[PDB]
């Protein structure tokens, strides 16, 4: 029933997200100097700590919103890749099962919430 409680639970989620090994190159933006034609390929960079830092900033009103972002660093990582077999896009993939794996719940109560109260 607990409206608000989703945001708790997302920086829960996020907490083991940055403890993983897997979350290693999505922890910061992609280094330009490293990829040079990154802006090229991807329109709306996004990180893991630009996440958080929305979510802290109480820049995100549902947990929607952040699970649009997560999606995005994992569908850059998709576009970016030159091919399915490599290290930085295998990571994201494993990464997306454990984050999908774990939202399911917290978008669930969520929206059971908001539905309650609006009975
Ligand atoms: C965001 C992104 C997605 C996929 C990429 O695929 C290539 C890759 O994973 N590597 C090749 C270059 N190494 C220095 C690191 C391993 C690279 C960047």
């Amino acid at each position: 029933y607990d409206i608000q409680a989703w945001k708790k639970q997302c920086e829960e989620l996020l907490n083991l997200i940055f403890q993983c090994e897997d979350s290693e190159p999505f922890r910061q933006p992609v280094d330009l100097l490293e990829y040079p034609d990154y802006r090229d390929i991807i329109d709306t960079p996004m990180d893991f700590a630009t996440v958080r830092e929305t979510l802290e900033a109480g820049n995100y009103e549902s947990p929607m919103e952040l699970c649009k972002d997560v999606r995005l660093i994992f569908s850059n990582s998709k576009a970016y890749t030159p091919s399915k077999r490599s290290r930085i896009y295998s990571m994201s993939l494993r990464l997306s099962a454990f984050f999908e794996e774990h939202i399911s719940s917290v978008l669930s109560d969520y929206k059971s919430a908001l539905r309650f109260h609006k009975r």
